[PDB]
């Protein structure tokens, strides 16, 4: 029914630019869909208590509106998901992105039909899309991980997940579970706690985690900042991992105990879980006994801070110190208040649930009034894997993807022509916005190339897709130990810039 140039698949960071790029530089029209409401993206579904960015707030943004950086303002050092999301509504009202995009609408599958070089897109309402383009960005927020506890029918009180958390809902003064100690569990955990009556977490894997040190700021401290934006960027985007912090390239083992133990006081008085990681040492992802100077300087925080050796026990991070560091605002010293209890469920699991609470395998009756789950989701390919998705011959994505998601670059994938990835898999470990802006920027200009010249349909290689893995599995192998692309944001812009001056590198152009 309706013909348009490009549809673009979901409102976050990615999709609001998106559409900016592809309508304003490109002139094309295109349309917009989120089954949100509202613009947002994860900023819109995650309204918990305590939601807070782990990038700090004057990197959290876009940076392609160099008037826009000397607008925004923000309350402290990191930002919450209300600043966040008027951050994003005020963007799509500058640009008057919204009459592009349909909200309340879900995309059920996308068709590349093969004879026209169109794709067809249809929506839950049963309204039909023909595009030449068709952009991705959907996110991780798949299906929304609920866990099925025996019993949980019967709780009379309520349930729950923290991707659904009810406007209105304060649970001051009341009796409080929550199940799950991800980067969520612990924001909640440490919001709840000063407030509610009673707190009982359930733990299973207790994780590293270093102080965020978020502070409020100074206008004149905003002006700092902002007078030197431009160098600011400069830098973030000439790092690997674009967090407003020297990159570290000291080797732990290279300085004295006493000065490595300063070196990790430092960044955990300074807070942020990047800078932890990456701003002490170099080799902590790299080098074993890095990475246990790391873990343990960290263990004897938690055993510092937590009192109760029995506490501190459960509580106790374990293993190698990797994947996004968290932070927290004071996670592990909410033990301490008299009226939170931790439960460590491997070894004392929930029998069952019942009208008054939780039952545990002791047969003790935790009763609450409350129950969180802050569980996350199921799978990161998710958001692909449940729409129908039909590229050429009727290939679908799940057939494809038959092992694990893959892509060329992070942003397409063979057999899909004209069909884009904002953060598919296989790409950068990073401050997100800023990748997400090289991609949509990298999306729009391949799109601009391909309009300018008379191009049908262009797609990677299945070989160019394979040496990607590859590349991106080669340099995972240095690693510690999903496949990202870990040589980071400069080396990742460089790749994306070659492969377009090389006359787009690994793509099969239908001319
Ligand atoms: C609490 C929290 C804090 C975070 N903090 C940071 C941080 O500090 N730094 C950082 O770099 N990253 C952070 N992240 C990661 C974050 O996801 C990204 O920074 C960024 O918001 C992702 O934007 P996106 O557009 O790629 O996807 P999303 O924001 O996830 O938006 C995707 C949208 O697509 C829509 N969608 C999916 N499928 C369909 C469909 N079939 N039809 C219609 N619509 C669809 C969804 O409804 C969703 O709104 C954080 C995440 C959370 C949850
Ligand atoms: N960039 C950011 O600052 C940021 C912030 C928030 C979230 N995120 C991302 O968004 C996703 C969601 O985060 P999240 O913290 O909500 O989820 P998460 O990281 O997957 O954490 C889930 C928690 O629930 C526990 N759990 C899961 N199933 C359970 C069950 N059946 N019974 C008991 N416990 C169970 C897990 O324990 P186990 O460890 O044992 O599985 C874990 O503690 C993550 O993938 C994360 O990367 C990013």
């Amino acid at each position: 029914t309706h013909t348009v140039d490009a549809v673009v698949i979901g409102a976050g960071f990615g999709g609001i630019y998106a559409v900016h790029k592809l309508h304003h530089e490109l002139g094309l029209t295109t349309v917009g869909f989120d089954k949100a409401d509202g613009p947002g993206g994860t900023w819109y579904w995650n309204r918990y208590p305590g939601a807070l960015s782990d990038t700090e707030s004057h990197l959290y943004r876009f940076s392609f509106d160099r008037d826009l950086l000397q607008e925004s303002t923000w309350k402290t050092t990191y930002i919450t998901q209300p600043e966040i999301l008027e951050y994003l509504e005020d963007v799509v009202d500058r640009f008057d992105l919204r009459r592009h995009f349909k909200f309340g609408t879900e995309v059920t599958s996308a068709l590349y039909l093969d004879d026209e070089n169109l794709w067809e897109v249809t929506t839950d309402h049963g309204e039909v899309y023909r595009a030449k383009y068709v952009v991705n960005a959907v996110g991780l927020l798949s299906a929304i991980n609920f866990p099925n506890l025996p019993g949980l029918d019967t709780f009379e009180g309520e349930t729950i997940h923290t991707a659904a958390w009810p406007e209105g809902k304060s649970l001051a003064g009341r009796r409080v579970g929550v199940i799950g100690t991800g980067s969520t569990g612990q924001q909640v955990i440490t919001s709840l706690a000063p407030e509610v009556e009673h707190l009982t977490v359930f733990v299973r894997t207790p994780q590293y985690s270093v102080p965020v040190g978020n502070r409020p700021v100074n206008p004149e401290q905003i002006a700092e900042i902002k007078a030197d934006y431009d160098r600011i960027w400069e830098r973030a985007k000439n790092s690997a991992v674009a967090f407003g912090f020297e990159e570290s390239t000291l080797p732990a083992m290279s300085v004295s105990e006493e000065e490595r133990n300063r070196i990790f006081q430092e960044a955990w008085d300074h807070g942020g879980g990047f800078r932890f990681m990456f701003g002490t040492f170099g080799d902590i992802a790299t080098d074993e006994a890095a990475n246990e100077a790391a873990a343990s300087f960290i263990r004897a925080k938690v055993a510092e801070i937590i009192e109760d050796p029995e506490t501190a026990r459960k509580l106790m991070p374990k293993g190698l110190f990797a994947k996004r560091p968290l932070c927290d605002s004071g996670y592990y010293e909410v033990y301490n208040r008299p009226n939170v209890e931790a439960v460590a469920i491997k070894e004392n699991p929930i029998r069952e649930v019942t009208a008054k609470g939780v039952v545990t395998e002791d047969g003790v009756l935790h009763e609450l009034d409350v129950l969180v789950f802050a569980t996350g989701f199921d799978a990161v390919d998710g958001n692909y894997r449940r729409i129908e998705i039909r590229g050429r011959d009727g290939l679908h994505i799940n057939d494809h993807w038959d092992g694990q998601p893959t892509s060329y670059l992070g942003v397409s994938t063979a057999n899909f022509p004209n069909w884009f990835m904002v953060l598919g898999p296989n790409g950068p470990f990073t401050n997100l916005p800023p990748s997400i802006e090289t991609q949509v920027e990298w999306i729009s200009d391949t799109i601009g190339y391909a309009e300018r010249n008379g191009v049908r349909a262009i797609e990677p290689t299945p070989e160019a897709e394979a040496e990607w893995t590859e590349t991106c599995t080669e340099i995972a192998n240095a690693t510690l130990f999903v496949l990202f692309y870990l040589g980071g944001l400069r080396n990742y812009r460089a790749v994306m810039a070659e492969v377009a001056a090389d006359g787009y590198r690994g793509f099969e152009v239908k001319s």
